[PDB]
Parts: C-alpha cells; sequence; structure tokens
DNA sequence: TGCATCCGTGAAACAGAAAAATTTTCCTGAATTTTGTATAAGTAGCTACAAAAT
C-alpha cells in the first residue's frame, strides 16, 4: 500500500529513460523494482520525505537496465 | 435484417566496493629423445693367397 501508493513520480523518473532507451513500460518496471527496495530501505527518522531518497533508488534501478541490456551486446556498464 | 463501419488485404554514475575472473608462473613431470650403450652375432667385407691365360 506504499510502493503502488507512490506509482507516479517513478513514472516521471522512468519516462526520462523512456526516450533514453529500453521502453516506457520496460522502465516502469525497473523503477518499480527499485521502488520496492527503497520502499523499504527507508527510514522515517530522518525525517525528510522519500522524495529525497526513494527517488534515489529508483534512478539507480533504472540506469541498471538500459545499461544492463537495451544493447544487444552487453558491454562493461563501467 | 441489408445495411451502417469497418478490420486490414492483396496488391545517462559512482564510488565504493568487492569478487571474480584470468592469467602469467611454475612446475613440473612426465613423457618423450637420443644416445649411449651396449649388444651379438654374423660379415661382408677385407685382405694374400695360387696356379694357370694375359
Amino acid at each position: 500500500k506504499m510502493v503502488q501508493s507512490n506509482l507516479r513520480l517513478v513514472v516521471s523518473i522512468a519516462k526520462k529513460y523512456m526516450n533514453r532507451g529500453l521502453s516506457f513500460q520496460d522502465l516502469i518496471q525497473e523503477g518499480s523494482l527499485g521502488l520496492i527496495r527503497a520502499a523499504e530501505k527507508f527510514d522515517h527518522e530522518k525525517g525528510y520525505k522519500f522524495s529525497t531518497y526513494a527517488t534515489w533508488w529508483i534512478r539507480q534501478a533504472i540506469t541498471r537496465a538500459i545499461a544492463d541490456q537495451s544493447r544487444t551486446i552487453r558491454l562493461p556498464v563501467h
């Protein structure tokens, strides 16, 4: 009831990579993945909203997808 | 219900990490020649020799 509760914003992020590559939907997922992870690695004790932390993990997730594939010959993401 | 529309055809992050890989080293081991080396005769040579054709 939180990961989904967010939903939007992650699409505002993923959509930035919908044109970068992969696929709007493809992205969305990826984020989602992240979303999760964040969604729980996350600590309301530091107060400031997940908007300044959830979006972190997202981004991460994503990048690791158009770089992890979307190329049909995987190269050292590094 | 013939008669609408109406499917869809043929033409970009990073630093930090670690862990992998890999890969150079080794070594080694062995396996594998060569050579030594015997080896063992037999030998095919070879060297005089002899009588009898230049």
